[PDB]
């Protein structure tokens, strides 16, 4: 059969009679033989219960069962009586169908509702019927063909019912996951997520809204298997880590294998049906059949290609995902199993970071590991194909692109050392603005804020300087990206055409080459990033080997009997297998419900004896036989982050009686007074520190509700004062107390509960020296006597404003400028390739290289240029919007800083600027490169075939759906999963740190099941997020098949008003649209939630700033203190009046203090001279100028003021005095010296450029205080005002020295000094309750 003439070149083209019967027959029939043995494997792996008795189901068997008795009908007709294929092809076809049902039947019983096997498997069996059914047609326009279309109508409606989904077994998951329920098409396109797309894009999601977790993703089902596998090995053996995840995990993993492969094929299938149309348009009178045959076949492998990936990648991330679920248990497992000794030496973080990276670097590697093979393969393929089309001179072509991995790697190396230099600098500047923000109050008073602001300008210069060189480092970094494809394309077609002038250019060979130069790109580059990953993660498999191999703890060290209490004869422990005995000879027995205090020399062993207790020392020998519960008090208490209560209760039932019962007597009543919200306040590192003798109450707290029959309690009185001690003595641990029945076993040092104790166990160097009663030892007179004696679009135009239109427009230009170029260097090529041939040579071939080679050096100019526009750009804006912040800061009143949340400044300040500047310019590049990547694909398609409009509008329309819908359900799902992942490892360090009481209570069973909860509550927002992933790219990759195949359909329809090279430049750049359209999505989603960041820069622009700093039209003389006249005029000040009616007069260097309790408007009053709040109802004025009129910085230029606290600034003493460096070096020294600080100051051996930390930590309070009065007098104003609170004497006397010239105010707490100054104001309220000298006074 197979003769071409009736097959391939004809104008009706009909399968041969033998091939009908014979291949067509074999392909399905065959297709089930070969998938039914390993279907057994998964139906019996796999299983979910049985479905019910359903019509469906029944329906389905029936018509099997009726198919293969047609099918064998045929047989029995063959039988009546010749044709060999008469008997065989029916007789095999009724056996495969009865496969066929027995499949449908045996999927019933395994719990099936939709079958891809019987789905895929009827498809094929319909295409292969509709083959022949159109011959039959063809051949009558009776005897076998009834049958034929008897087989062919059943085959359809089983196809059909086939989709429809069955019911699910009989055998809660509140909002469970579709995934496990949907039919067989939903899965393979995963269109059970969109209900939450479009609820996403409508109700914003919270943690509750998110679906549950199918039973095998949970870790309650994926780390006991790990658990029993990794026991295994440990009991068979250095076990491998490696063979243990292979061996647990591997198997669903191995099906990627196949996925990836068929991937691979079909991925390289696209070039070859290329080269064929391209063969089809230049091959004139030939049938469209042919090139309507192939535009079909390009889009059938295009979606299979599509749809195989995603599973693939599906398969990959489950794998990674079950992964990181897995290692996450039995690392919180092993953790709480491992031996002190072993635990001590390996780090807390070790072990965290253990679970933070390493753990998900597998999760991760699960994306990079097939490509081990695929990246090579697909090369070597590529590479292959390539030298198939054009010779060795492809190699030339190739030889680039080898060279720009090593290149671009050079490149991002280098940037991450720019990087490095950048954020030092960032560091310092936001180590600067801390001291700003927590000292704003200091600055606004000396005026000093400008010149804050210059330093904050010089470390910005700073930073600016490695930005200039990260962008343009940059710039060359985005021209090689751009240039690749026509450098390529250049070198190879110029080697090709100049090595040998017999060679042609054809179609075929120009654009073939060009698309395979395209899916080389991708396994080129990501080798790097394979290897990398597969390094990092062999790292993490040694760390994670010899975490999981550490030595453990053995039941057998205490013999717990269930409630001669405590036993112990003989025994010797060690904390570690090499070290010496802590404890060598112990031996004492503890009757119930007696107390023991083991006392002793400290560095004695006493917190040893209670660690043994609970299987914490490693017992070299003995016997320990503690006979019941065992509550520990640990000296170093552990608090967890819960509420109060819930520490209290430690995960028990709560007793209202006893619980108000345990707390009073804990004396824990006062402190839980002072909390904000009393027992339910968030006690922890977190929430709010306690004291640590409230910590060692909320301990004892804990352990007495615990309510066990053996206590330890290691020093529980250590940090509790005497009385509290005592107190809790009395009605905790004494025989009076709550612990009346319980065998009490405490470790102490204090003497005052001895005598009360009922046995005094003292030890020695971990040695027993006497074991009796207090007054028996006492007696004794021996080593318990020696103890005793021994004691929004507008953002956008903002961000092109910042950077400034010129600059916007000019990029924008550039960069279309560079579209052209290459469009039209496509173009070129496509004219070039269409030229015919001479005496065996083209008619043309030296000016066509050199137009291309100058169109190209022209796009790889304006490349670099544009990049290095948005580069510039992109640095001025940073300049801009940081100098516009910090302006409006900087001018803002004090009550913004006040009011606004102290925190949220920091941020701005930090995160926020750092996305401005550095991920904004390359996010618009990459985003406009897409874009443009995708305007050229839709018009050089349109532009090649003019009649190509019709299929836009709705293309574009499911692109914009798509991408609504992902980025803003996307955008919040990664929200969630961030929000989500954090609670781990914050609880991986809670456990870490209170592993010895959590063993201790034998709680460790609920932590367990806990650290479950919140893996699986990541898990429950992780997995969305992926899956989200492959949303998009079914959707996006079926749009960029729909452009395929309708490019090629439209090109195929006016095969004669084109050539050959148009239809190949259009069906390349139709094969590369669907990379570019994705990357713009995910570019788009990048540029939504990252541009909002100058929406947050752009504050404070018109909130309420302070009155101008100067106003130089009303400005004072240079003498605008002459005398300093002070005068409050009806002073009012707004806060519901702080001051209210204040009509005083201080004369020109009269010293006046104010005096008040807390409330009035003492402070205030100061406030009040600084303008720091404007004037409610006030007429300040100083001698014969109003305050209001003058300018901030003027008057608080002229009048000093010492605060409460000095604030010291980072930086040089010198810079602290003056920071504007306006004085000279002699006042700078006369001041000091005038301030009793030239003996010090003298003694730095940095002279006046002492550098004092953040807040003068290295000086003492005096000093700081010193050196702020230096600031005071070295200003030499007339106007002064004094905050006053051992160095107290020495400043009075310095103020009361040379400051009597100058009018003083001063606001005292203490009366003492305030006695000294005239004319003292009292206010009451706000009101002046007395004006007058303290003569009148008394
Ligand atoms: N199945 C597949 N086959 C072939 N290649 C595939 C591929 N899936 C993915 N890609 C990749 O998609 C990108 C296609 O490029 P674009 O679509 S033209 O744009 C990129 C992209 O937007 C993002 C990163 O994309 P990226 O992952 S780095 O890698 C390439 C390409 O390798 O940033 C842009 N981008 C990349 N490099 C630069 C640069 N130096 N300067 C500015 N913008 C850059």
């Amino acid at each position: 059969f197979w003769e071409w003439n009736v097959t391939w070149n004809t104008s009706n083209p009909d399968f041969t009679k033998c091939f009908q019967n014979t291949v067509l027959v074999w392909v399905p029939c065959s297709y089930l033989w070969v998938c039914f043995p390993f279907y057994f494997l998964y139906l019996s792996h796999h299983d979910r219960g049985y479905i019910q008795m359903t019509h469906l189901n029944k329906a389905k068997t029936a018509l099997g069962f009726l198919l293969w008795i047609v099918c064998w009908a045929d047989l029995f007709y063959s039988f009546w009586e010749l044709a060999p294929v008469f008997l065989v092809s029916p007789t095999l076809l009724g056996i495969t169908m009865l496969l066929a049902t027995f499949l449908i039947q045996i999927e019933r019983r395994r719990g099936v509702q939709s079958s891809g096997i019987m789905l895929t498997f009827w498809l094929i069996a319909l295409l292969c019927a509709l083959a022949i059914l159109r011959s039959k047609i063809m051949t009558a326009l009776v005897f076998r063909d009834v049958t034929f279309y008897i087989y062919f109508s059943l085959v359809l409606i089983q196809l059909v019912l086939s989709c429809f989904s069955d019911r699910s077994p009989l055998f809660n998951d509140p909002n469970p996951c579709p995934e496990s329920s949907a039919s067989f098409l939903s899965r393979i396109t995963f269109w059970w997520i969109t209900g939450m797309m479009v609820q996403g894009y409508r109700q914003p999601l919270e943690s509750t809204d998110l679906w549950s977790l199918n039973k095998e993703d949970t870790s309650e089902q994926v780390v006991p298997v790990l658990v029993k596998n990794w026991k295994k090995e440990c009991a068979k053996s250095d076990p491998s880590l490696f063979k243990v995840l292979y061996k647990t995990f591997g198997p669903y993993f191995l099906m990627s294998f196949l996925f990836k492969a068929v991937h691979d094929l079909m991925m390289f299938a696209g070039p070859e049906i290329l080269k064929l149309l391209i063969n089809f348009v230049n091959d004139k009178k030939a049938p469209e059949w042919q090139g309507y045959f192939y535009t079909a076949l390009l889009f059938i492998s295009a979606c299979l290609q599509t749809l195989v990936l995603h599973q693939y990648f599906h398969i990959c991330f489950v794998s990674g995902m079950r992964i990181k679920t897995a290692v996450i248990g039995a690392v919180y497992r092993k953790a709480l199993v491992i031996t002190n000794a072993a635990r001590k030496s390996s780090t807390v973080g070790e072990i965290v970071n253990l679970m933070s990276v390493d753990a998900q670097r597998f999760m991760d590697l699960a994306t990079y590991i097939n490509m081990i093979w695929s990246a090579p393969l697909q090369v070597i393929l590529a590479l292959y194909l390539l030298w198939l089309n054009l010779g060795p001179s492809v190699l030339a072509g190739v030889a680039v692109m080898v060279l720009m991995v090593p290149l671009n790697a050079v490149m991002a190396m280098k940037t991450k050392t720019y990087q490095v230099a950048h954020m030092k600098s960032k560091d310092n500047r936001i180590k600067l603005m801390n001291e700003i923000l927590n000292g704003i109050k200091v600055l606004k008073l000396y005026a000093w804020e400008l010149a804050f602001k210059d330093k904050v300008l010089a470390i910005r210069q700073e930073e600016l300087k490695v930005l200039k060189k990260s962008a343009y480092l940059a710039a060359v970094g985005t021209f090689t990206w751009v240039c690749t494809p026509f450098l390529v394309a250049l070198s190879t077609f110029a080697v090709y055409v100049t090595v040998d002038e017999n060679n042609i250019l054809d179609a075929q060979k120009a654009f073939v080459s060009l698309a395979l130069f395209n899916i080389l790109r991708f396994p080129l580059n990501i080798l790097p990033m394979v290897i990398s990953s597969i390094v990092q993660a062999s790292v993490s498999l040694k760390r994670l080997r010899v975490f999981l191999s550490h030595e453990d703890l053995d039941p057998d060290s205490i013999q717990r009997r269930p409630i001669n209490s405590i036993t112990v004869k003989n025994a010797t422990f060690t904390w570690a297998r090499n070290d010496p005995p802590t404890l060598h000879g112990i031996t004492f027995s503890v009757p119930e419900g007696s107390l023991v205090a083991v006392v002793g020399q400290v560095g004695c062993g006493k917190s040893s004896l209670l660690s043994a207790l609970l299987a914490e020392m490693d017992k070299v020998e003995g016997h320990v036989t503690v006979k019941g519960s065992v509550a520990y008090v640990p000296q170093q208490a552990w608090i967890q982050n819960i509420s109060l209560r819930e520490n209290i209760l430690f995960g028990r039932q709560l007793q209202e009686r006893y619980y108000k019962a345990v707390v009073e007597a804990c004396a824990l009543l006062p402190d839980l007074e002072i909390l904000p919200s009393g027992d339910r306040t968030e006690i922890g590192e977190k929430g709010v520190n306690l004291s640590g003798g409230q910590k060692q109450r909320v301990s004892l707290a804990r352990a007495v509700y615990c309510d066990s029959d053996v206590y330890l309690l290691d020093d529980p009185l250590s940090a509790v004062d005497a009385h509290v001690g005592k107190h809790i003595f009395e009605n905790v641990i004494g025989p009076k107390g709550l612990l009346k029945n319980k065998t009490r076993l405490l470790v102490t040092h204090a003497i005052s509960y001895l005598p009360q104790m009922d046995v005094i166990i003292v030890m020695s160097g971990g040695k027993i020296s006497e074991m009796g009663s207090y007054q028996e030892l006492l007696a004794r007179d021996g080593a318990f006597a020696e103890f005793l004696r021994t004691y929004k679009l507008s953002v956008y135009w903002d961000y092109m404003k910042a950077i400034g239109l010129f600059i916007s427009f000019l990029s924008i230009f550039l960069f279309l400028c560079n579209h052209v170029a290459s469009l039209v260097s496509n173009y070129w090529l496509s004219l070039w390739t269409d030229d015919p041939i001479v005496n065996g040579t083209q008619e043309h071939t030296q000016v066509r290289l050199s137009v291309y080679g100058a169109l190209g050096i022209s796009q790889g100019i304006t490349v670099f240029g544009y990049s290095m526009a948005v580069s510039i750009g992109g640095i001025f804006a940073s300049r801009r919007l940081h100098l516009d912040l910090l302006h409006n800061v900087l001018r803002s009143p004090i009550s913004f800083f006040e009011r606004t949340p102290s925190g949220n400044l920091v941020n701005r300040f930090s995160k926020e600027l750092d996305t401005v500047d550095s991920m904004i310019p390359q996010v618009i590049k990459m985003f406009m490169g897409s874009l443009f990547n995708v305007i050229g694909a839709c018009i050089i398609i349109l532009l090649a075939t003019p009649m190509a409009a019709v299929i836009i509008p709705p293309l574009g329309l499911i692109y914009f759906f798509v991408q609504r819908f992902y980025v803003a359900s996307s955008r919040q799902l990664k929200r969630l999963e961030s929000v989500s992942r954090s609670p781990v490892y914050s609880h991986f360090n809670e456990t870490l740190l209170g592993v010895s009481v959590i063993r201790a209570f034998e709680e460790q069973e609920r932590f367990i099941r806990q650290s479950d909860l919140k893996v699986d509550e990541n898990q429950k927002a992780y997995y969305p997020s992926i899956v989200a992933n492959r949303w998009l790219a079914v959707r996006l990759e079926c749009v960029g098949n729909c452009i395929v195949l309708f490019a090629s359909l439209f090109a195929v329809i006016s095969r004669h008003s084109l050539s050959a090279g148009l239809v190949g430049l259009s069906v390349s750049y139709s094969l590369q649209v669907t990379t570019y359209l994705n990357w713009l999505v995910r570019m788009s989603s990048e540029m939504e939630t990252n541009i909002v960041a100058v929406e947050r820069l752009k504050e404070y622009s018109e909130t309420e700033k302070e009155a101008p700093w100067q106003i130089q039209d009303m400005a004072p003389p240079k003498d605008w203190p002459q005398v300093g006249r002070v005068e409050f005029r009806d002073y009012g000040l707004r806060y519901d009046l702080v001051l209210k009616h204040i009509n005083v007069t201080i004369d020109g260097g009269e010293k006046v203090g104010i005096v008040g309790r807390t409330g009035a408007g003492k402070s205030s009053l100061t406030l009040g001279l600084f303008r720091i709040k404007e004037s409610a109802e006030g007429e300040i004025i100083i001698d014969d100028i109003n305050i209001a009129k003058i300018g901030l910085h003027d008057l608080r230029f002229k009048i000093t003021i010492i605060p409460q606290d000095p604030v010291l600034f980072s930086g040089s003493l010198r810079m602290n005095l003056d920071p504007f460096s306006q004085y000279s070096d002699e006042e700078v020294w006369t001041s000091l010296e005038l301030a009793h600080l030239k003996g010090f100051v003298s003694a730095l051996p940095d002279k006046l450029n002492h550098e004092c930390a953040e807040g003068g930590e290295n000086l003492s309070v005096g000093q700081r205080q010193l050196v702020c009065l230096a600031r005071a007098l070295l200003r030499k104003t007339k106007i002064l005002v004094l905050d006053e609170a051992e160095t107290d004497d020495l400043i009075q006397s310095t103020i009361r020295t040379q400051f009597d010239d100058c009018t003083v105010l001063t606001i005292a707490h203490r009366l003492n000094t305030i006695m000294d100054y005239t004319r003292v104001i009292v206010l009451d309220k706000g009101e002046i309750q007395e004006w007058g000298s303290p003569s009148d006074l008394l």
